[PDB]
């Protein structure tokens, strides 16, 4: 009359080893979950499961629920205007995004791309699944990895055309991209992130949009600038043709007082990224979001959705769907 627990629950990214016996599912029986461990962490749980007297296979804390493979991020080779250009494995999480005008954004976990809200606007409301495409520096190359848009979440206080407040955007990929050396999400930040973003610390954004020559690139470019203080970053806005109240607590800006170092036209939805110096991951503090219309402009600092104000919503809508 013993309880049958049955054949253990499929873990995505994972794999289930019986321990007791091949195939044993009945009451005391063992088994051990892993992850693909390469690009992969177990979360959660050590993986040991037993069957329990109700019918559940149960960890060694006691949870119904399965622990969870999670891919592994913020690595890099590592370790636009006035930029050079990108090695492979720079900027694994990188993402070309077409359809609309040239734009970008960042691969998060294996099935989700953190991008602006007005690089995605237009093509979302004619009801369009977006054409992303990864693991490739030349923009214009055959050569890639094919994701397509499920979903495209709006930060719900975006006002499209009436400022960048808000400018946040989640795509939801149809499914699950290989995670490898090219291809690898960037981390979000954690609390404390801060501590690394702040003013005269150095981020990177990274792109294919305007250079000083005033045309796209073909080749992904990168630049590192300093966080610019935000009441300078408000002043420098505090004119025509721009709006009162342009640059919000929802904003920070990066770029330098001459010009020389920027994101442009092109670069929109792209991670502005940091190095947590202790982790040695890198993660996304900012996205491109808006700046002055010419780039490299002089006393224009580029501004950027300030990522960490989104934490709430980007963990509300990566969990519930
Ligand atoms: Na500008």
């Amino acid at each position: 009359t013993i309880v049958d627990c049955g054949p253990p629950d499929d873990l995505p990214s994972g794999r289930v080893e019986y321990i007791t016996g091949p195939g044993v599912t009945t009451y005391k029986a063992v088994i051990q979950y892993s992850c693909e461990e390469t690009f992969y962490t177990m979360k959660v749980n050590d993986g040991k499961y037993v069957c329990e007297a109700d019918g559940f296979w149960t960890s060694s804390k006691g949870e119904k629920s399965l622990p969870v493979c999670e891919p592994v991020c913020g690595l890099s080779a590592r370790t636009i205007y006035g930029g050079q250009k990108a090695k492979p494995g720079d900027f694994p999480w990188q993402v070309l995004i077409l359809g609309g005008t040239t734009a970008a954004g960042a691969l998060l976990y294996d099935n989700w791309v953190l991008t602006a809200a007005h690089a995605v606007y237009e093509q979302k409301h004619d009801a369009s699944a977006l054409d992303i495409r990864m693991g490739t520096l030349k923009r214009l190359s055959p050569h890639y990895t094919q994701a397509w848009s499920e979903a495209v979440f709006i930060h719900e206080g975006y006002t499209h055309d009436a400022g960048f407040d808000n400018d946040i955007a989640l795509i939801k990929l149809n499914n699950k991209v290989v995670i490898n050396s090219n291809i690898t999400p960037i981390c979000l930040p954690r609390k404390e992130a801060e501590s690394f973003m702040r003013t005269d610390d150095i981020g990177t954004a990274s792109g294919w949009g305007l250079t000083q020559r005033g045309f796209l690139a073909r080749n992904l470019m990168y630049v590192d600038i300093p966080i610019v203080d935000h009441q300078k970053c408000t002043a420098a806005y505090e004119k025509p043709p721009y709006p009162r109240g342009s640059v919000t607590a929802n904003m920070l800006c990066a770029g330098l007082e001459s010009g020389g170092k920027d994101s442009c036209r092109g670069d929109s939805g792209g991670a502005l990224v940091f190095l947590d110096s202790e982790t040695e991951r890198w993660f996304v503090g900012g996205i491109v979001s808006w700046g002055s219309m010419n780039c490299g402009e002089a006393g224009q600092y580029g501004v950027y959705t300030k990522v960490i104000n989104y934490i709430p919503w980007i963990e509300n809508i990566i969990s519930d769907f």
